[PDB]
């Protein structure tokens, strides 16, 4: 099966759900009006996320895997960018 | 494995574990007096979930996968309902 | 690949990620300073992860799996400690 992962924020609610298929992940989006498909697009074959608000700008947080290695990957206001998470070490 | 996915709410707290088995998904809860099983059972091998609350009312979303297919289900109150979430388009 | 559940809390954040690798879970910790790994230590092939606050205190669960097996670890403050779920009965 595909494997996905799920973090909402606020109460409108938004929320987004990422899913790993065939080695790679993709983001589904809710802001109170529809569906959409986002923005992230990494490879990975497992995916968890956790998401924070910082007032209203939200922090989420994606953790793709493949074999036994784990990439953060980040979004922060703007954009996607991996970040200084490691497994070990 | 079977396949878990946890979400809690408020401080008490409240906890719901959701379990993939053998292409079945079942629910578990606690409300701070024991561990029930809950109304929440659909097919599935894969699950996510998250929730909020709107004051005192909590909203659960469960994202059930099975090979490529994955459903939403909605919790407002009242009972389990599908979703309008698509993976795609 | 190996198996990730992701919980936060705060602003600042503290993030917790807990990886199931060949039959074991380890975990990884950020408080704003850096990633570390965390105390936790313990069997399972599948994770997932809740928190919750109350005041400034932590509360988390994690659900580690293997085959249909399922045990629930708590930190409340002081250490982990296997916790009063079962996946049924
Ligand atoms: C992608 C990344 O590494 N983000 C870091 C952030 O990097 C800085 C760069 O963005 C740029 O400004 O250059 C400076 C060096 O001069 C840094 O490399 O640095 C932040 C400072 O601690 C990191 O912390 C978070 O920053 C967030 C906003 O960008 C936010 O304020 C958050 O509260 C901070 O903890 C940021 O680390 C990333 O986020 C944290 C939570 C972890 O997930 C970490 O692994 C990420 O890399
Ligand atoms: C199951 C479902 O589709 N729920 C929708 C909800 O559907 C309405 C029906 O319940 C009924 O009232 O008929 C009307 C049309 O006349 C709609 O079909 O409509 C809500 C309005 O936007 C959806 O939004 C959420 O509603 C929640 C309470 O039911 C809650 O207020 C939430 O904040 C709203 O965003 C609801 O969509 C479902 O929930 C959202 C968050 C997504 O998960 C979506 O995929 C769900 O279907
Ligand atoms: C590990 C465990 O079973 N924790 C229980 C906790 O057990 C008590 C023991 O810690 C010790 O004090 O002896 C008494 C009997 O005299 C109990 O066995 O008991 C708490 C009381 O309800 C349980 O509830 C939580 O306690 C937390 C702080 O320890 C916190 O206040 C939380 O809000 C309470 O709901 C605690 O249960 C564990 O936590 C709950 C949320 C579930 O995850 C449950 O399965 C855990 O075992
Ligand atoms: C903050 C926000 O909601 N931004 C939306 C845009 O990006 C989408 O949301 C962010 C948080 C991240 O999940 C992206 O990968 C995702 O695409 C979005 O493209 C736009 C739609 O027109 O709406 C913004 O509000
Ligand atoms: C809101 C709430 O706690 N309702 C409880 C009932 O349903 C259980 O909780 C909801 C949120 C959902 O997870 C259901 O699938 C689940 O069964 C529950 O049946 C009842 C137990 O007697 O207690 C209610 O409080
Ligand atoms: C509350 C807290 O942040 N405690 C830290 C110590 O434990 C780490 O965090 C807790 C919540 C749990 O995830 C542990 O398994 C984990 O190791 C930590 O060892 C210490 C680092 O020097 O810092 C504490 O603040
Ligand atoms: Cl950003
Ligand atoms: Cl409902
Ligand atoms: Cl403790
Ligand atoms: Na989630
Ligand atoms: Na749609
Ligand atoms: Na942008
Ligand atoms: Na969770
Ligand atoms: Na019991
Ligand atoms: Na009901
Ligand atoms: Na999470
Ligand atoms: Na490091
Ligand atoms: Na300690």
């Amino acid at each position: 099966s595909v494997q996905t992962a799920a973090t909402s924020w606020g109460t409108v609610p938004s929320i987004r759900v990422y899913t790993a298929n065939n080695g790679k992940i993709t983001e589904r989006c809710w802001d109170g009006k529809g569906w959409y498909t986002g923005a992230f697009n990494e490879p990975g074959d497992n995916v968890s996320v956790t998401s924070w608000l910082v007032g209203s700008a939200i922090h989420i947080r994606v953790y793709a895997s493949t074999g036994t290695t784990t990439t953060e990957w980040c979004w922060d206001g703007n954009g996607w960018t991996k970040g200084a998470y490691t497994s070990t070490n």
